């Protein structure tokens, strides 16, 4: 990896565009003003993997110089300025980054981190690294969207069952194949694990161990489960034999069995319902069969599967008046799930008097891929510069869009007297009217100065209903 | 990178699930049946970076064993199967992959690649690597959606100007900050460069040189350009000074200057139009000023910018009857651009008699992030197995969704008598009624066996209008 080749191409040219005698460029990131509050997560990964230590070498400078000469068909690369960092700082970036603690849940429109150069010669460096830092939008957005789904699950589980038992296993990550790269898979899976413990995206485990850390051996867990190949390989007329083999191989742990290869309704009513019923009603409460539909309208299919199972298996009514399958039998809907369809399904279940205890959800592309930087309006902008020794507040205020207006001056984040948050502009945090700045230095002059464990991040990101 | 920890968690338990004495599992990838045709691109990256050579070691087996013991809370990992590959094949995968040539443009619902194990003990390995291989959906989808935008641009450039000059520079990649990882940025940028030569996502250059290669030193190009920080740092009252400094700095090369920091209309009509007009009109055809709006309704902003500039600069009428700014002045719309708004903008310009020669487009999130595996229904499924020495044709036919039905048996890709594509099922390619199979072996037993340069991929992906 070469940080000199890790920026948008136009930035290579920006050192020539800043006002002359500029000794400092100070910029900030926010999720501009439902997604009212966002989980701040993922900067520590970027700091450690890409920004810390000796990130400039003579070879990296020469390689960048050669690439940019061809890419621009002109010599515009700031070799002198990069060689300065190499010679003066042993290739360590003279940048200070201050950030809200990871896991913190912050309302939209607040400063989440700031970046500035610590050596006047490196005024151009602050926004060189915008591109790599702005990619924090992704773990922020996955963690936030996963937490909003946890909010919906908690509200329906509490109403239907009177408690939150099992909440942290109700949204399982199925997204490994549906994201755009191996690296995205690990980042996204780790962001989902801020909120839940169920994942099949194995890449998230190694990322959390390497850059965050947990007291437990692993941060996420899974169970044996079939796919269409392991059912259909038996031949169409032998679906029952496949189901029998698989539940017998995994008789003492939970096992998920995709049941829609040919006819989900026939499989639940006849194969599970009658032919293999003796192998289901014998199972432990710690080792249920989890029937998995995987096609059709997600709501209609869940409701019809539950209706079928409720007629073939003993059903109890819990203390809130909702129907509950026996403890050896559960359902997972892992097709077509995103935050909108998750809400539709749990509301449809509630209307038909089915407890949310009966169901869990798997989500793949909806959880990790169908998200953009535009969802929370993640943005990085310069708000303060020093030119000719005088600080000036800088901002953008497009006439066409008031929403794109940026903040002015030196920023700080504070608790309000009512316990909310406020971002103070124009250096007003220096007046000390609002208690301590919540931004902490996390990176300075090539060194990670403050780190958080994954357990702390999870604590910071808890729901109020959990609290 | 560990291939043992690079699959969905449920796949680890699969070896147990298949029918006893299964010696072969054969699977295939398609973009299931506007996006009628898809560009096949990106498999060669995956084969080289992740699948070739010695990918199993004793340390990787031990690492996977220890992770999965905690992740499943049980010892379900197939240590013996992985050890077999390490001992018998020096850790090279006994898999054969056949694929259509990269850059080929293939209608939906055709086999694009197939995967099978070459050793009977490794029947479980075919679908182990599903997760890694299915991530090819992303470069396929970026390349396809980029090509569909090229078709729109070509249609409207041809109609408004009579030729396709400049087509390959008309959609520029702005997506580096808006994708979910560094790895995704390189993959996606490379897939856009199958169809265009303009890009700010520098990561794509290194990936193309390393895994595909080009005759030219670099596959893509850029120009100097401003961002809001380099304008707003001068202070709001000094926008004109920033513009004058930047244009002067890059007088002999094309320069893009974002002009919407405060008032885009005021900047075009008063600052560019009157105050700095002398600086603009003196510029060469090879180095025009490119005015860049970045906010408001994209079609409304483009039309109003062009009306303003048409009244301050000398407009001509080209041979098709469309208006043309002088050659030293162009526009780039780099906000809100996606396949749908691109179409809206070029059609609105045509209706207002504005030649598409006047404009280019910058796309970030829409080009590389706002895409999912569901757009082209990219899907990997087992179609053939051998059990007890007998081949059987296998598939999934969900009752609720006919679209999810998968193909049966051994597959092959052919040309029809009219020159179209057909996928033959059930081994029927062997009858030779449709000539030789189109697919080529690209991977066998740990080695890449056939490969394509980026120049060949570009040629294969050309538009008919270009041919
Ligand atoms: C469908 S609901 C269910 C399922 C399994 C069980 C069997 N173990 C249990 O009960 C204990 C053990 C740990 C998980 N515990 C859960 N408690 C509520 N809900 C859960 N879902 N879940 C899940 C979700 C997705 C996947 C792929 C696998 C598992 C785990 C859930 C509590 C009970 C209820
Ligand atoms: C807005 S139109 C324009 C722009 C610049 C020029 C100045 N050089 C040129 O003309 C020669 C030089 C190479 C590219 N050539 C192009 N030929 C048609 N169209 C193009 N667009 N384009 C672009 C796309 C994205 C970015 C960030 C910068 C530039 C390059 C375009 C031909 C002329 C017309
Ligand atoms: N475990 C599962 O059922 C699963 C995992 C990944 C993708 N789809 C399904
Ligand atoms: N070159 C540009 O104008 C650019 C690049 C990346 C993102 N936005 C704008
Ligand atoms: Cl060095
Ligand atoms: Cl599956
Ligand atoms: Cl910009």
């Amino acid at each position: 990896f070469n940080i000199l080749l890790a920026t948008d191409s136009y930035k290579v040219t920006h050192y020539k565009q800043y006002p002359p005698n500029t000794s400092k460029v100070y910029s900030y990131f926010e999720c501009r003003e439902k997604y009212e509050e966002t989980v701040f997560y993922g900067l520590q990964y970027i700091l450690n993997k890409y920004l810390k230590g000796k990130v400039v070498t003579k070879e990296k400078i020469q390689e960048a110089k050669d690439v940019y000469k061809e890419h621009f068909q002109d010599d515009v690369f700031n070799e002198k300025g990069w060689n300065y960092i190499l010679e003066k700082y042993d290739g360590h970036l003279p940048i200070e980054i201050k950030a809200v603690p990871e896991g913190f849940v912050i309302p939209r429109g607040n400063v989440l981190f700031t970046v500035e150069n610590t050596d006047p010669e490196c005024y151009w460096l602050t926004n060189w690294i915008e591109t790599i830092l702005v990619q924090s939008w992704y773990p922020i957005t996955v963690a936030t969207n996963s937490r909003e789904q946890k909010k919906i699950l908690a509200k329906y589980l509490l109403e239907t069952s009177g408690n939150l038992d099992g909440l942290e296993y109700k949204l399982h990550d199925f997204g490994y194949r549906g994201v755009s790269s191996q690296e995205t898979a690990g980042i996204g899976a780790s962001a989902h694990l801020v909120n839940f413990k169920g994942t099949d995206t194995v890449a998230g485990l190694a990322l959390i161990k390497k850059y965050y850390g947990t007291k437990d051996p692993v941060p996420g867990y899974s169970v044996p489960a079939a796919e269409h190949s392991t059912i259909t390989a038996w031949g169409k007329d032998h679906e029952k034999d496949a189901f029998e083999h698989i539940v017998t191989q995994f008789s003492s742990v939970p096992v998920s069995v995709v049941s829609d290869s040919y006819d989900i309704y026939n499989a639940c009513e006849k194969i599970w319902g009658e032919d293999l019923r003796h192998l289901i009603v014998s199972r432990s409460t710690q080792a249920p069969l989890i029937i998995r539909p995987d096609s059709g309208n997600p709501l209609d299919t869940v409701l019809k599967v539950l209706e079928i199972l409720g007629k073939k298996f003993p059903v109890t009514e819990n203390s809130k008046g909702y129907k509950l399958l026996p403890p050896y039998l559960r359902v997972i809907q892992g097709d077509g799930v995103d935050i909108n369809t998750l809400q539709e399904i749990v509301e449809g279940m509630k209307q038909k008097m089915w407890s949310i205890e009966n169901i869990a959800f798997g989500s793949g592309g909806g959880l990790l891929q169908k998200l953009t930087r535009d969802l929370l309006n993640c943005s990085f902008k310069c708000s303060y510069v020093v030119t000719n020794g005088l600080g000036i507040n800088v901002f953008k205020d497009p006439v066409a869009d008031p929403n794109k207006r940026s903040k002015k001056g030196r920023l700080s984040l504070h608790r309000t007297p009512a316990g909310n948050f406020v971002t103070l502009e124009e250096g007003k945090g220096d007046l000390e009217e609002y208690g301590q700045d919540l931004l902490h230095t996390v990176f300075k002059n090539g060194k990670v100065t403050k780190s958080y464990s994954f357990d702390e991040i999870r604590k910071n990101a808890q729901l109020n209903i959990e609290l």
